């Protein structure tokens, strides 16, 4: 990733051992689950195309997630291209050329290159363009590999509240308020109604806590 | 977060994998007993917004105490804005716009607007006002699922005093005197009675020590 | 805690995650036996008030020995006051207000307060002095759950005198000469009375070595 | 590896045990999948010919892939002499040699020669070079251990379409579109037939999502 | 331990966790072995007397060796004091006192006395003084605990002599050439006296490869 | 080891824990294989002959192996002694004496000496030059203990071709082209007669791949 130094001044440094094997162990521990994503923003913080890339080919099976998200990739690329078309000239010493949808992804950019956008003044983050563009892509698969539809997640007739709770919005969030209440167990139901309309989490946990 | 470096200026650097595996696996291993509030709060020193929502995303289940905990940021951040309504009006060079109650959740903020505000001088932290909401809601998360009453903490009749009042102020530290006394069992309540009404801890365990 | 970085000023810098994690598992795997204090005075080297609060409050359970340490740390705060009555008057500036016993305990002082006790020039060691309090309650502790007494330590009729001397002075340690020539089996006492008086612990194992 | 200090010199140092750790592991787990490839790369950043080799002689077993490591090595050094053939005359002084093919791969050329090569200006980058060798040889030993052809992935009768599509792509990517669709059972191939020639893979496997 | 940072000034800084546990561990895992004392040596790298105590603390158990340790470091600082009298007076501005025997032990010096020594120039080591005095005494405990003598190192009949040369010295370590011969069995005791008396190991150990 | 910091000055800094728990595990795991010579000359990067003598001290067992390794390192230093003897005389100011055999090993030179050398300009590498003898004397080791030789690793008549040839060059890398036919089974051999004496590896490998 590209970090600050003792001086003020950007530098590239190596991935690490400890954020490479980070990134291939919480996939292979949970897949696309919804606080994988976040994991991944975090692991690769400051990093360039190329680390970007590096988590991605690290990432053995799950190959149909990373075809989409190559595919993703693409898509988002070419949007690029559409909005920025590089013009032709020779570039002024001391600068950098305009990136290519390719070259955000890593594709057709060197190190040194990637180097010289995100450390430029101003910058372009060729890094956060192309972690926004991957992130994107991930949060596709997550939505599509997510098994249970929010509409199935019932309270059943015993299951505690907080339970229930802890698997309704864990649903939601791999889907990405009145629902809560009418999936609710009839006897929790029956509280939760004359409990309000503008009731809390806290309060309608309380209020069917048993 | 924001640190120091080598030079007297607060810089910022990438949260570490260990800070980001430290977190998910005290959670795991934990839940919300009281010992993990002040985890999360080293394990965020220095954390910017963004680093404090990083930690909460990378936290899979609990997700009815994560929804509770959005719930209480929600309201922490409506009194911000009230009690500092933004001022409308071109931000001078060099300098950093008023932040809203969204902006210190990191919610309408940008990484670089955090590292203005918690780097300016005087600073603006954002992060320690974040992490003082989240701490705050996290605490009414513990309080909520704490299990047992302190009323029903009772010294068995062959229990060891010191396991008792392991149990009582395990159980008081969840909830957050004389109490102890009056649920000790019959034998160790009449020591403790002709004690003194104010034995130290351990002058009262001393006593009961069996 | 606050170290001096490549520069000759001492500068805090965030408590990290290997020691947050080594000092609550030497409390889970050890307890309170003799060689936990010194793990906790070399884990909190350099720490603040802040940070020692920190260490005590990430321990989960032993709730009974923690209580009494916070009865400890108000009996040196209270007697901390006695001895330094802070003067009032307005405190000049680039100056430090005089702490109080809970401004050592890290209870109404804040974080940068406590740095600048701790980089004054002269400094006012608030984190050694608070560690010196907890040292002493934990010795409390310690001293307290010994479990068995040195007049009760004997060696058997074919215990090794190894073995014997090993739980001699671990027993010793706990509770903080003669009485190990006295605790020998008949065998082992013969040969140490014709050893001598002026004997070392190396002489008396070699001459009951079996 | 040769990295940048505080300064902005390029500075050899010492390979981490962390790192050559991670490399023997992930051989001794993987073996030559794919994603060894770029976990090699990763482990491998900045590093100077002499790093490169230990990397490989640490290596335990799979001694016929290292062996036909050394003859693409062999080939690549020997097709960098014929481009690049050595001129005779004393080097000037705060100068660098012109490296052979050997020097390049560490054979020949001392480590404060590979220094002078990857911290000259310009550069010789010999480390990229013979990563770039190395790398190349590695691809050429996950072909040849690829057990499965890409004609021989069918998809099972009850085989989900998701899953097929996972060993598709990983057999793919070993081996180095539209037989995706010749591939798939019956009942996904008539979905996949009336959805289009230009469907996306997130469109087809939505498809056949059973 | 005081150690050089960026500058050239020696610097104290804190034990680390890391070195904490590895001294733990080697005593829990080898005990008293041979090889225990050069990992002692190692970990305890510029340690000032205030670590080296702190190494020894936190061992638990083999308190019989631990206060035999004791008994020689009393020995060495006895013997310090004796070549080294200190010498009254007033202690000039910006130097330090004489150590006696119990500030190089770390009982009477405090923290700042023992970085004024080692960091003073001409520096004072009284960590390398106390280290000296320690390893002493754990050589004594490893000669002490050592179980089986040298002249009870007998090849089998049937023993490998790899084996046997592995017990031999093994052993010979522990308790601190011509018997390697006399010890062998009477097939290899054979070959090697028509060997020749100036025979090496590789040559002894060839010439009885069975 | 010997480090270059954040200036352009080569520093001593003690060795890691880290580094010394590898060079531990990798002898205990591996034994004398030999893909633990490179593991030492990696781990001992930048070592001083301190550091080389700590690392072959902290091995229990295998003494043996470690005797012959101090023979050998005592041959390799008389023949560093009669190449360079010691011309008698006052050291300059500022400067270094000569070293010896002894000195290079580290048995008659203190720690400052050995960076006195190694930090010379010009250097005297006693680390490399050290090192290089204790590579020599392992490597000795290793084709010692090579159990199996080349002239008995055949292919057996249904094992596969690449499963031979991974224990023909691990066979061949212990003990330190043609013969790899000679000793194919009957099937693979009338194969590999008909291909041509000129073949590569991998076309060989390819042929006899069944
Ligand atoms: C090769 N490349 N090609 C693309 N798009 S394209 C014309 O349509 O094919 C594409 C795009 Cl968009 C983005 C980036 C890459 N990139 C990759 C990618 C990263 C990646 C992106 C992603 F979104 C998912 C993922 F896992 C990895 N690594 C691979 O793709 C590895 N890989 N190989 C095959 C093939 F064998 F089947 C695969 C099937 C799934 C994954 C496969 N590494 C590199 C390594 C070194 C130097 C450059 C690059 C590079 O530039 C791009
Ligand atoms: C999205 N956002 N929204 C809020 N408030 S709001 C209008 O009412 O919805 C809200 C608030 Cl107050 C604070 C911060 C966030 N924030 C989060 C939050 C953090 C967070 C806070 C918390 F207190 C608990 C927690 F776990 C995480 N991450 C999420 O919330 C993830 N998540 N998603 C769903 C949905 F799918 F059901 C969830 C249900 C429980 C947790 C859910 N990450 C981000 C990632 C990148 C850039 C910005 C952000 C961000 O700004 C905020
Ligand atoms: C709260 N506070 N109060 C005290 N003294 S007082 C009026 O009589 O109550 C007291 C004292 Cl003397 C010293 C320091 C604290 N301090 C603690 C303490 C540390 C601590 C000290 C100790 F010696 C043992 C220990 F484990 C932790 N953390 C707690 O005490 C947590 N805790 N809570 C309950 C209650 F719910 F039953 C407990 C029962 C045993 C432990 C409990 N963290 C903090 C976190 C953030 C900002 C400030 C603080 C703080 O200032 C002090
Ligand atoms: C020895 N050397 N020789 C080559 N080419 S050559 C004339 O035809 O033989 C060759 C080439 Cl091309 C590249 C580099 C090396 N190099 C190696 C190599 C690295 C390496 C490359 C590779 F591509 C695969 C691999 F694993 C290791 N280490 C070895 O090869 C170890 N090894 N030894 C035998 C023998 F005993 F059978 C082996 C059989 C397979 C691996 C073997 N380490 C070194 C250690 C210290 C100082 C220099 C060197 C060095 O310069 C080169
Ligand atoms: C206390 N002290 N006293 C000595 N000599 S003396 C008059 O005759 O008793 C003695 C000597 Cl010579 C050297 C150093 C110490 N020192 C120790 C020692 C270290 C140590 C040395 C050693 F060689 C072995 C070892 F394990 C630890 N820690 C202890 O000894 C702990 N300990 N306590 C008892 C008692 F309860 F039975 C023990 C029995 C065996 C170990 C015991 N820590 C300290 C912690 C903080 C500030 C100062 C100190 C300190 O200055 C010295
Ligand atoms: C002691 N010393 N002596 C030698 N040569 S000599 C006259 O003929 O005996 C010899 C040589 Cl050539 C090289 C270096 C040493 N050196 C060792 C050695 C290293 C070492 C070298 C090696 F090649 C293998 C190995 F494992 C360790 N450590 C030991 O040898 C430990 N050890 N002790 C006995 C005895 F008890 F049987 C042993 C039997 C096998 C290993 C034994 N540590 C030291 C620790 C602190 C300060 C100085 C030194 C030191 O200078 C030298
Ligand atoms: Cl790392
Ligand atoms: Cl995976
Ligand atoms: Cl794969
Ligand atoms: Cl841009
Ligand atoms: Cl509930
Ligand atoms: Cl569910
Ligand atoms: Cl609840
Ligand atoms: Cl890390
Ligand atoms: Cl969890
Ligand atoms: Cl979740
Ligand atoms: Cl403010
Ligand atoms: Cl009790
Ligand atoms: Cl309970
Ligand atoms: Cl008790
Ligand atoms: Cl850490
Ligand atoms: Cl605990
Ligand atoms: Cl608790
Ligand atoms: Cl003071
Ligand atoms: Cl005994
Ligand atoms: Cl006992
Ligand atoms: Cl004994
Ligand atoms: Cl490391
Ligand atoms: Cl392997
Ligand atoms: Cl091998
Ligand atoms: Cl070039
Ligand atoms: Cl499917
Ligand atoms: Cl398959
Ligand atoms: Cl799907
Ligand atoms: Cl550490
Ligand atoms: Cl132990
Ligand atoms: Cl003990
Ligand atoms: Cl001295
Ligand atoms: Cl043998
Ligand atoms: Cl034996
Ligand atoms: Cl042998
Ligand atoms: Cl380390
Ligand atoms: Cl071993
Ligand atoms: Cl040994
Ligand atoms: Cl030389
Ligand atoms: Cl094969
Ligand atoms: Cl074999
Ligand atoms: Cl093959």
């Amino acid at each position: 990733p590209i970090v600050q130094n003792l001086q003020g001044q950007m530098v590239h440094q190596c991935i690490s051992p400890r954020t490479l094997n980070a990134w291939v162990k919480v996939v292979e521990e949970k897949a696309f689950s919804p606080e994988v994503i976040p994991m991944f923003s975090a692991l690769s913080c400051g990093a360039t195309p190329q680390d970007l890339n590096t988590m991605l080919n690290t990432v053995g099976g799950h190959q149909a997630a990373m075809q989409m998200l190559k595919e993703t990739i693409n898509e988002e690329a070419a949007e690029w291209d559409r909005l920025h078309p590089v013009h032709a000239g020779p570039i002024a010493p001391g600068q950098m050329r305009e990136p290519r949808g390719s070259d955000i992804a890593g594709t057709t950019s060197t190190l040194q290159e990637q180097i010289g956008w995100m450390t430029h003044n101003p910058p372009i983050p060729v890094g956060e363009i192309y972690k926004r563009w991957i992130i994107l892509g991930l949060n596709k698969i997550v939505r599509m590999y997510s098994p249970t539809s929010i509409l199935d997640i019932r309270q059943g007739p015993k299951e505690p509240f907080r339970d229930y709770v802890d698997r309704f919005y864990k649903t939601l969030r791999a889907e990405q308020e009145t629902l809560l209440v009418q999936n609710a167990n009839p006897d929790c139901k029956t509280i939760l109604k004359a409990l309000g309309p503008g009731a809390t989490l806290e309060e309608m946990m309380t209020a069917c806590q048993g």
